[PDB]
DNA sequence: ATGTC
């Protein structure tokens, strides 16, 4: 019988530690189309233009790159591309943070969001704006440690939670890191912003490859 | 096993 979703429902954004100062200085994650002051790109360039044109067919609309993106799992396929040095970025997974919030925190804050049931660039992805539709997602595929096949699982593992334009830092509940050295560098950075929320910093090696 | 498609 099919796994239900966790409540609260965690959402996960991976970023390079060299971006954490910018996030704290702005007080928010910014969508790609808001030109975040990032220091490090961990993306594939060749899938960027698809996200700049992929229309979001739920209000508030626009395109995928109008939204701050999250997965419903850690240890994403995107992280595997980074871990394996397939990206232009060659720093590997160790400096990649998982920033963790929940879908309910976003709804409670009244921020406009949408979410998908699969990788968002796919033309057959479904989009939702009601948290009751989390039932439409495949929680087995989202939680799978082996995702490369079959193809439906690979697609559904990459269901996304999308928050329009910006995501306030105060909604982050945990920063998860690969190593004790990265956790210590994260706390150093949080201490430079003594008025910012300070989420717990947890080493979760099992969220990495 | 997995190099986001
Ligand atoms: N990052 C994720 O967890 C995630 C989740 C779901 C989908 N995706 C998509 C996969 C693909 C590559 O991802 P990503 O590299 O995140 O996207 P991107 O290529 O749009 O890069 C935006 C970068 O800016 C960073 N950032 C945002 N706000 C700030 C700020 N205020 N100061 C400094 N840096 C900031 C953000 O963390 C990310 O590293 C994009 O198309 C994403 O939309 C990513």
């Amino acid at each position: 019988m099919k796994r239900t979703y966790p409540e609260p429902t965690p959402i996960y954004h991976i970023t390079h530690i060299d971006n954490l100062k910018g996030i704290l200085r702005m007080g928010k994650l910014l969508a790609h189309n808001q030109s975040p002051p990032k220091q490090r790109s961990i993306a594939y360039a060749h899938i960027q233009e698809r996200r700049n044109r992929a229309k979001v067919p739920q209000p508030p609309g626009g395109v995928l790159h109008d939204y701050v993106p999250f997965y419903f799992c850690p240890r994403s396929p995107m992280l595997y591309a980074i871990y394996s040095g397939a990206t232009e970025y060659q720093g590997g997974q160790e400096p990649i943070l998982h920033l963790v919030s929940s879908a309910q925190a976003v709804h409670k804050a009244g921020l406009p969001f949408v979410f998908t049931d699969r990788h968002g660039v796919l033309s057959h992805a479904r989009f939702f704006r009601q948290l009751e539709e989390l039932a439409q997602l495949d929680w087995e595929a989202i939680q799978a440690s082996y995702w490369a096949d079959p193809p439906e699982l690979r697609e559904k593992k990459q269901a996304a939670f999308l928050v329009y334009k910006a995501f306030p830092w105060a909604l982050i509940e945990e920063i998860a890191v690969y190593s004790q050295r990265v956790g210590e560098e994260v706390l150093k950075i949080l201490k430079q912003f003594p008025e910012a929320r300070r989420p717990r910093v947890c080493i979760r090696k099992d969220w990495y490859y």
